[PDB]
């Protein structure tokens, strides 16, 4: 899964 890591990862890279 890419799903969740992409998402925790919008938390260090803030993506929108």
């Amino acid at each position: 899964v890419n799903i969740t890591i992409k998402q925790h990862t919008v938390t260090t890279t803030t993506k929108g």
